[PDB]
């Protein structure tokens, strides 16, 4: 209502001009910090290199790193900004200052001791320790135990403190009714593994270090608040807190924080609020905004994700409104921390609390230290309860912390920006943000809509965690069964069978594959010709409808697709998902990119003559696949060949042939004409060089070894009598892949991507991290923790999302990279060898070795299973030379902070696909066009835009246009 | 003048109110001519195809023929326009299109011409007869055409007597208007010798000159009129000079005349040096100042060629000049006797004031016009000055088809003045302004001006004349050098040695150079691989810029660099210059191409996150080169290498080791870097193999033979110890191209592009025609044609231009080539061998060989010599089938004007590069991309936009840019 508003606003108005003059520390331009933000607001060039410079800063820890890095982010020192060895102390000191702002100290003792300072300030606290994603259960623990210590020392403290004044009640509580003793817990700082992947076994790990905290906390009489975090683990905290509140029904001093910046939120509070009445409890509610804006739209849209946060600032200040007068509604049974430094808000919730006469005792106001003085200030007189929240701990512990703090203070929308930093519009800053929202509302090829991956499989929702389990044994329902050839759009069973069985539990028998001879190989092959003229004949426009049909078909099964998978070939959950929407991206991609090359264009520019430049096929493609990839690599280079005109017979391996008949059951659905497709696994010993050395074989996509790569490039150069080509080669022959960790890497990103580039998948991809090249500085550092990580994963069945990894492909695989494991053992020194289980299974442990050296041959040779190998460099020019040292070049990734080595990796780490700070796998269809050379391939990038020419040659027509002295004009005629 | 200018005005006025709306036949929408001319200017598709179909009218001789062509260019009869309507259909449409023939045509033969010519003595009307032919084919058919001017003369000899003087003002009552010859006859230039061509200029202008005067010893008999007709701008300064010979030995003669084309930018200068040497050689001359026949073929030719455009563009420029030009030679009555030829009133208007402002005698100056035009405007001629002499032409379509299309262009232009006056219903005011207000009225990327083709050799251009034989007594004084390898920088010299020798005179040895051993070979690869890392960090831009150095340089080079091709290999002097100019085009087309893909694409739109995909080069590449194309092809593989950022050992073929050198030469003069480039020529039975197997090789880009080619690929293939990369393969192996000759093609046009694609540089192109075939319908005729015009060429040395072909490349060359002739004459059946001349050179006779069928070898296998098969097929499917029948792909022809014959071929005749109606050589850098697939290459086309890829390999850097949750926004990211 207007009446409810205008209190409001003339509130806010009076909450201002108590203010009058007053700015936080942060935008007092008389002081060091003051003049960087400052400048940082009004150069968004400048802001970006400050705050990197922030977060790797505790990183340079050496004379060299510091005085290098300042001036690869600041220039010379006689060109930096004017309020920026001497260089050293003046920038450290003021950046160490800048980091204190926030704390309350970097110890438990120092904490405590500013805590009952703030008290005689008349302020209440909420205590954070500082930390989040923690790296394992050695370090969750030092976090537990940290809280057990605080809470101790509290314990013996809190007895000799005077409650902070009220207005009556217990004299020996704050305010007469809160409790002395109030902290905040971060769940992930709680498990290294949270994931909604493994949602319940998520939720139980946090649990129990959560309730053993909480048992503490009730000890004393205090009070637990629960953290929120990233949207990813939303679900998990949300249930951890119904449980434990559930185990101690009756004890009201527990909260959890809700972030109005979520479209979700206004469901979660109405569904919290329906569950504490359900259950006869009471609850308590931090409201906050939201402390992840920018990394959850950014997150969102790299995966293809609905955003979860509202996008327009006012709409999370509205919903902010709307959700606060509801939970104040529900005050009976819904405790209330306003936490907010906007006026606007915060005078939003004191009128709507008068309005709805809500009783004191019902809600409170924090705010976070450091931050907003005079609104802090203005709280205390107007209100009287008043809370900080006061984190404590170390700088890189806290940098998450810290710069968050300062992306909230200098944001363009940030209402203390806009309020202390811009000459203040206090009417704008005041209105009614639904007013707001309203008005900005008001301002905001070929029939084909642009290309866009498909949307990852997202385990937020409950529909997809319960997606897995349901079609996994959908597919158990339908195992058995004999696969035929398929041939000129006819089956064709042979007598020769082999079972493809679960890699991670052999006695489960999938089905039985018949092996084409070479007869039916030279039947397919003939099939393939015979369909070719035609096919070549239809128009690019009509071929590429055929891939967009399959990618709907294959769209419709996603979740049956992958699971055939995770039993077939022993893929993880997301990993399975991942394949099959690489494989829909190709048959998307690839039938835009025949649309754009479809069309000849006119080259030249000369009058009286047309040059049309244009593309043909070449015949008949040979697809040799790998089971790794089994369906997105496979529908790659079949797709590719089909659309681009040639028609194709496809060799599956062995292990992943019910992934090949998908193929097969895609392109059917499609009505793909017969001959154009056709599957014929078969013994490589039987019919492997048949296929390859047939003279009416005009290309051949393979991937797979270097060994068997290398050996086709050899016979297919060879022109047989009647081979119409020089047969077309494309080839991707894998990688030994490095990762290079420099000294200021930042080591709580670097690690889980490291362990995820090496173990994703058993490490059983050409991308893998198989040597992580690490700086001699930070290598104790980096290999504890690492190791740390490691040993809290599990191996096992890949049905089973606990698992961080399970079995390789087959019997053959795992003897061989046992043998490489002992090779490796000799080589180096074993850092960490994981347990297997018992009993059936090609289990491999999880593996890490230390001590590695360019000249071993764990160094050089492709292992393509979970053994990582450990080398450690003496300086960043060594750690560049080895990242070059081995024969192959297809993928490498480099964890640093340095501008310059960041620039010399970029040109210098030779590889295909070389990743900055993020792990060197899950290369997505037009993002990270894939492929390398030397031995790692002839250079053909798939998904990306050369890709489709190497399936065709190009062909000009030149026509004499001119008759008689007489020629047709044409628009783009050089003319006179 | 406004003074003069207002008398023209007016006396324009007049001219059109004496008409009364009257309009010439081709502009009576009455007359079925009218109408398909009117719609014909409506609508350009019809205009395209109704004047299309005129040409090729005459040859549908048959009814399948014509009732196929018909429905092609026109449709269904139910749906083409109604004055089209009525196989009747084709007597109909033939009815109407032998009518249009007859209206600008005084009939078929020399008798019906003298009849009807006498009709038009007695309707007041003098005539200039002219028999219809231009570039004829042979010397029987210049005499052939001769005879027919002598027969003409021998039939108005017995006439004129009869005739009574057309009426006069004064002088000799037997001549016409008292002063002029009865008799008038206009003589073609280029219909009395086939070859010529200002490329010999001596010989063109003495052949025609001694048939000319033949003609006009017979003309001077009856005491008779001659005017020299002007044809194309290519033969101008021929016909300029075959005047004023003979002029000069009859220089008491006053009836001789000669055409000057005021639309020229050259007839200033021209009009002022004739009436000059009129003076210095106390002569009298006659000129018929015309505007000019083929202003869109010169435009068109001009701009085809990179020349300067010989004509105004801007149409008032040309009427303004016309007037100019006019009144210089009414001026100049003393010696200039004058004929206005031109049907437009304004101008015709403007040579009438300015001759009575002048008061020239009448019998100095007369007017012409075109038999069946401008009706209207030649009556007003009669009334008003009354000595009107129409251009009265005669004999068959065929022959005249180039008259008729220009007198069909010329009535329905745009710029038309008989247009604009009769259909266009323009405003008198307008189109009587004077022409000079008229004409005063109407008047990239990188820093680098878009790619043009270099200007090609012109010698229309006395100073290109004349260089030619004094840049070769220049190379003469080079001769008898020793050349060494060139390694890093250095020369390198070793002590076997091979001469270099003239192959049209094998005595003149023209240098001596080094080979290379292996020894030698692994120095250049080993300085290549040194120079190789700086080389490829080194700026794209840079790189390019050493190309368009290394252009310029030879750019000043050019006639130098001409010369000694024609001397080391035999090249005529416009082949020898078309080398230079392509080497040139390679230079700046691939500087251009670097420029624009050394600059990395962002792929993806994922906000923090960055993706470039760009491109690296591979190491060292072998350049293996072919003689017979020893500057273009040498530079464009090896410059293509240098620039994508490899580094080249570069094999010149032995024979043009010399060209070689100029890479060499070109490149120090660029200041191309050490090691970039390694100039070692050698023996390929020593350093051959070992070149193509070194390990230290990434690249081979070779042309030549196929079964060397071949050789390199299987070779290739192979990955040797310490070998980095699998190779990359460039290969062009030739071809076996036909051409097609289709019943329906314009044999005028086909016999010379058919003649110069298979013995243009004595056939030693890939892309040469080899195999003609030939439709069973036009067979006889074909065949007939081109053995006169071979029959008529000359074989000899190509530093005398007179020769169309000389000696072939060397003794092996000769003796293969000679072999594969004897095979042919077993095969099939000789239709012509030339002589050769006597004594030294390594001659092979220009040889046609018919009866040949797609089963004999000289249908399939490659000789690169003049060796021509001629092929009879039976339909066009057949043709077809037989252009397809070899094992190659690279170029073909088809000459047809049947619309669905074209699109069959542009569909199934599937080569790298076809040509319709032209010849299949002389394919252009960015307008004609050349190389093909099959036996013929591996599908990479040189001087396009997808070569310089095949000299590198992809990579992609993706960048993380998030840091603590913060990134920053670009501007191509998706976002809110
Ligand atoms: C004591 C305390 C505890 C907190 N605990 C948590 C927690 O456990 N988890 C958590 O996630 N947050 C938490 N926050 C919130 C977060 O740390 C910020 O302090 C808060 O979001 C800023 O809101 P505001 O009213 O102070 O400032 P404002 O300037 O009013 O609000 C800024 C907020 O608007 C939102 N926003 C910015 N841009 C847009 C946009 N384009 N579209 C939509 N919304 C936008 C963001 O949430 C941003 O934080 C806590 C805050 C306090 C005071």
């Amino acid at each position: 209502n207007s009446e409810l508003n205008t209190k409001i606003v003339n509130r806010g108005k009076e909450f201002f001009g108590s203010i009058s003059g007053e700015k936080p520390s942060l935008f007092n331009k008389g002081a060091w910090m003051g003049k960087a933000m400052d400048w940082s607001m009004q150069n968004e060039q400048f802001k970006i290199q400050m705050f990197r410079f922030v977060d790797v800063f505790p990183s340079l820890t050496t004379s060299k790193l510091l005085t290098e890095h300042i001036r690869e982010y600041f220039g010379n020192e006689q060109d930096m900004p004017a309020f920026m060895a001497v260089l050293n102390k003046v920038l450290t000191s003021n950046i160490e200052e800048m980091a204190r702002q926030f704390i309350v100290g970097e110890t438990t003792k120092e904490a405590v001791k500013n805590l009952e300072k703030l008290r005689k300030d008349g302020f209440a606290a909420v205590v954070d320790v500082l930390g989040e994603a923690t790296l394992s259960e050695e370090e969750a623990e030092v976090y537990t135990n940290t809280y057990l210590e605080l809470l101790e020392a509290l314990k013996k403290e809190q007895g000799s403190w005077k409650g902070l004044p009220g207005k009556g009640g217990d004299p020996g509580l704050d305010w007469g009714h809160a409790p002395k003793v109030n902290i905040a817990v971060k769940p992930t700082a709680l498990f290294c593994l949270a994931n909604p992947q493994d949602f319940e076994g998520s939720v139980v790990a946090i649990l129990d270090r959560m309730r053993r905290i909480f048992k503490k906390v009730m000890e004393l009489n205090g009070f637990l608040c629960i953290d929120m975090e990233s949207y990813r683990h939303k679900e998990i905290i949300l249930e951890v807190f119904r449980r434990l509140k559930l185990e101690y029904r009756d004890y009201p001093h527990l909260g959890i924080v809700l972030q109005a910046y979520l479209k979700d939120n206004d469901k979660d509070l109405d569904d919290l609020l329906a569950w504490a009445k359900e259950h006869k409890v009471q609850i308590s509610v931090r409201l906050v905004k939201g402390a992840y804006w920018d990394y959850e739209t950014v997150k969102a849209k790299q995966n293809d994700w609905e955003v979860p946060v509202w996008t327009i600032k006012a709409e999370s200040d509205a919903a902010y409104e709307r959700q606060a007068r509801k939970i104040l509604e529900n005050h009976q049974i819904c405790h209330f921390a306003c936490a907010s430094h906007n006026i606007r808000t915060i005078s939003a919730v004191m009128e709507m609390a008068r309005e709805l006469n809500v009783p004191e005792d019902r809600y409170e106001f924090q705010v976070l230290y450091g931050m907003a003085e005079p609104v802090r200030k203005g709280i205390l007189k107007v209100a009287g309860r008043i809370r900080l929240y006061a984190p404590y701990g170390n700088m890189v512990p806290g940098m998450g912390y810290l710069v968050r703090r300062l992306l909230e203070n200098t944001a363009n929308e940030s209402f203390l920006r806009q309020s202390f930093a811009e000459d203040a519009q206090i009417e704008r800053l005041l209105e009614d943000p639904a007013v707001t929202v309203e008005r900005e509302r008001a301002a905001r090829l070929g029939g084909l809509p642009p290309f866009n991956n498909e949307a990852m499989v997202d385990f937020t929702r409950a529909d997809h965690r319960a997606a897995f389990p349901k079609h996994i044994a959908q597919v158990r329902t339908q195992l058995g069964k004999t696969y035929p050839l398929f041939i000129n759009g006819k089956e064709v069973r042979t007598n020769d069978l082999i079972p493809t069985v679960n890699p991670n539990k052999p006695s489960e028998v999938l089905g039985q594959i018949c092996q084409a001879g070479t007869t039916e190989v030279g039947d397919a092959i003939a099939a393939a010709k015979a369909a070719f003229p035609a096919w070549r004949d239809t128009d690019p426009r009509t071929r590429a409808e055929y891939l967009l049909k399959a990618a709907q078909a294959a769209r419709k099964r996603l979740f049956e697709l992958s699971a055939w998978q995770v039993l077939e070939i022993g893929k993880q959950w997301d990993q399975a998902y991942a394949d099959v929407t690489e494989a829909i991206d190709f048959l998307e991609y690839y039938a835009r990119e025949m649309i754009r090359l479809g069309q000849p264009q006119r080259v030249g520019h000369a009058p009286g003559e047309l040059n049309h430049y244009f593309y043909e096929p070449k015949g008949v493609a040979a697809v040799i696949a790998p089971w790794n990839f089994p369906l997105a690599i496979s529908m790659g280079m079949a797709s590719a060949a089909i659309v681009t005109g040639n028609c194709v017979v496809f060799k599956p391996s062995g292990i992943t042939s019910i992934i090949g008949w998908h193929l097969v059951e895609l392109f059917r659905e499609a009505g793909l004409p017969e001959g154009v497709f056709n599957f014929t696994p078969g013994r490589g010993s039987v019919m492997g060089d048949y296929l390859v050395d047939h003279p009416d074989i005009s290309l051949i996509a393979f991937t797979g070894s270097m060994e068997t790569g290398l050996r086709i490039i050899e016979r297919a150069a060879k022109v047989h009598p009647g081979q119409a080509n020089v047969k077309k080669i494309i080839s991707e022959m894998g990688g030994k892949n490095a990762i290079i960790i420099d000294d200021d890497a930042d080591l709580d990103e670097a690690v889980p991507h490291v362990l995820y580039s090496a173990f994703g998948f058993q490490g059983q991809k050409c991308s893998a991290c198989s040597r992580v090249i690490v700086l001699d500085a930070v290598y104790d550092k980096f290999i504890e923790r690492l190791v740390s990580m490691a040993k809290a994963t599990k191996v096992g069945p890949s049905e089973d999302p606990a698992n961080y990894m399970g079995a390789v492909a087959d019997d053959k695989a795992m003897k061989s990279i046992k043998e490489y494991a002992e090779i490796g053992k000799r080589e180096g020194h074993v850092l960490y060898e994981s347990p297997v289980p018992a009993g059936e299974g090609y289990f491999v442990p999880m593996t890490i070795i230390g001590g590695i050296k360019p000249e071993h041959r764990i160094a050089q040779e492709e292992i393509f299973g979970p053994v990582l190998a450990v080398m450690r460099a003496k300086d960043f020019d060594q750690a560049i030379e080895w990242a070059n040292s081995t024969q192959f070049a297809l993928t490498g990734g480099i964890f640093s902070r340095s501008p310059e080595h960041l620039a010399k990796a970029r040109r210098e780490f030779r590889v295909g696909n070389l990743y900055i700070n993020r792990n060197n796998t899950g290369a997505l269809v037009e993002r990270q066009p894939f492929g390398g050379a030397r031995m790692s391939g002839v250079g053909t990038k798939a998904g990306g835009p050369d890709y489709l020419l190497h399936f065709m040659d190009p062909r000009v027509v030149t026509e004499n246009t001119m008759r008689r002295g007489f020629a047709p004009i044409e628009e783009d005629d050089d003319w006179v």
